[PDB]
């Protein structure tokens, strides 16, 4: 009752479109702009990636990378860099949104900054 | 290990055929739909977005189920309902949709979830019979 239960804040999410090449970001919770910092204009259009930077953990977005190309519901918790070029820890979850007959279109992602502790603790258990 | 989002999940059992709506807008309008609320809708994208969801009532659509999400919606309780919508074109399909708020760090509902599905006509009688028990 830990993972979930705090991560639970939703306000949060965005959608992307995986029918377009990218996989880019069709929609972002005012929330989620809040988080990140960036107004609607510089975040539609571009894949969530751009919130990564040079202390980013290049293995954790191998391992989420993998999960959406193969479909598969996963969470993590890596480096992220704000507008002004401040970093949180974000652990968020992404999941693909299939339809009737399977396919996903879309995917879900929902944000949220941990603590220093609770990162370390999620980091950690990612390195095996 | 993994968590249980009410977001994520009310999404995941939608199949493609959602909404999000906008609260913190006047008049909780769409601002996303997905192509599978597109196709069942008849309308496109500019004829949707900045809307609120009632366009998709008409004429013969019961006013009590309405009432019902109206209530629930200002109540922020998730409920489901199945009343009779209207396409683009006018041709009418018993929709059965859900909705759910999405709050912030301090209760507020700020976001809310749709999903909407076209249900056979003897599906249809099942679901409103069972809703009209409350009353
Ligand atoms: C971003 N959230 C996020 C949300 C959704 C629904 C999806 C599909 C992806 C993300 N990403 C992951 C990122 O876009 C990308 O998939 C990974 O970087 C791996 O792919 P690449 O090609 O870059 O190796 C998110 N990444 C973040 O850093 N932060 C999020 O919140
Ligand atoms: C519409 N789906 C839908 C999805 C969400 C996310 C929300 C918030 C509402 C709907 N509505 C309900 C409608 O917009 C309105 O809230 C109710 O009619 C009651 O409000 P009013 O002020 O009009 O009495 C949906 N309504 C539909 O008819 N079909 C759906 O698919």
């Amino acid at each position: 009752s830990l993972v979930k239960a705090l991560q639970m804040a939703q306000q949060n999410f965005v959608i992307t479109d995986a029918s377009l090449p990218d996989n880019p970001i069709v929609y972002a919770s005012r929330g989620f702009l809040t988080l990140t910092g960036y107004s609607l204009d510089q975040i539609l259009g571009r894949n969530c990636r751009f919130l990564q930077g040079p202390e980013t953990d290049p293995r954790a977005v191998d391992k989420i990378r993998n999960a959406i190309t193969k479909g598969v519901d996963t969470s993590v918790c890596l480096l992220n860099y704000r507008q002004d070029g401040t970093t949180f820890w974000n652990l968020f979850f992404v999941a693909g949104l299939r339809d009737s007959k399977g396919n996903i279109v879309n995917y879900v992602g929902v944000q949220s900054k941990v603590s220093e502790d609770y990162a370390k603790l999620l980091v950690n258990e990612q390195n095996i």
